[PDB]
């Protein structure tokens, strides 16, 4: 029922999954054709990478960074990551502080990896499902 990439997905199914990912991860802000990561898209469509690896790619791109990172304090960036990548809001200040320090020490890419590498993300979306806003956890 959530936007998924089942095996033997058709070429249409991939385009649809790709749109879902752009919508989710770039926070429902439709992006110009020039902003698309066609190389990445193409690889997903071939079966070389999974939905999850595609999500990670978009979240670490200049496209995401320009929209959410460069013109925000990290505390707001973290909120946005939770929303885009985990489909929810932080439960606590603790959760933010954690990512705050991870970003301070390990940098932005590593922080992004952390949301997507989480057990929470594995259990909810795994390799083939596009993160969606869970109104209930
Ligand atoms: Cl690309």
């Amino acid at each position: 029922r959530p936007v998924e990439l089942r095996p033997d997905f058709s070429l249409d199914d991939a385009k649809m999954v790709i749109r879902a990912v752009y919508r989710q991860v770039l926070g429902n802000d439709y992006i110009m054709d020039s902003e698309r990561l066609k190389g990445a898209e193409s690889l997903l469509t071939n079966g070389s990478i999974s939905v999850r690896e595609f999500v990670r790619t978009v979240a670490k791109s200049e496209l995401y960074k320009k929209k959410f990172l460069y013109n925000n304090f990290q505390t707001r960036v973290i909120e946005l990551n939770y929303k885009h990548l985990l489909g929810r809001a932080p439960f606590s200040e603790d959760e933010v502080i954690f990512h705050l320090d991870l970003y301070e020490n390990q940098g932005f890419d590593a922080d992004i990896d952390s949301y997507i590498d989480s057990v929470e993300y594995q259990e909810n979306f795994g390799e083939n499902i596009v993160p969606y806003y869970r109104f209930n956890n």
